[PDB]
């Protein structure tokens, strides 16, 4: 029986935005506010089984910017009141033989600057032979990071929204 193990990878950055109008907008409503604005990012998310809860499993289908390719998620936990949300990579290029699941959290974080800490986690489920590339991790934190830019630009633009 093969090795089975966790490797977990932490970061962070910082937003302007407090917690609860960021975990509203970029968490809660992820699935309709990403395609809107950013089309070429996300064509559009699609509840396969589910109502928007833990359980929940949902396939998101990429814009021209990742060659219309696609991510399977699983909603593991969602805290509403302590900005927490939990979920699972169930299909996607990250998986493999090596790679049999990934599981993230992310957890907004106020700070008394009025803004928020975005830190996310993402554990690997590994099996067999631990191989896993820094440029390899770097490059889904660095999509990540570009992405959450657009949504940060489009709440300060739009006051209005997820008030
Ligand atoms: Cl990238």
């Amino acid at each position: 029986g093969a090795m089975a193990g966790v490797f977990t990878y932490e970061t962070e950055f910082t937003s302007v935005i407090p917690p609860p109008r960021l975990f509203k907008a970029f968490i809660l409503d992820a699935d309709n506010l990403i395609p809107k604005i950013a089309p070429q990012a996300v064509k559009c998310a699609e509840i396969i089984e589910g109502r928007g809860g833990v359980g929940t499993i949902k396939k998101i289908t990429f814009g021209e910017g990742s060659q219309f390719g696609s991510v399977t998620h699983k909603i593991d936990g969602i805290d509403k009141e302590n900005f927490v949300y939990s979920y699972s990579l169930i299909e996607g290029d990250a998986l493999s033989d090596k790679i049999e699941k990934i599981s993230y959290e992310t957890k907004l974080v106020s700070s008394s600057d009025g803004g928020s800490i975005i830190k996310s986690t993402s554990n690997y489920h590994t099996k067999g032979d631990v191989e896993i590339k820094e440029e390899h991790v770097k490059a889904g934190k660095e999509k990540a990071s570009h992405l959450f830019k657009l949504v940060e630009g489009y709440l300060l633009a739009n006051p209005n929204e997820y008030c």
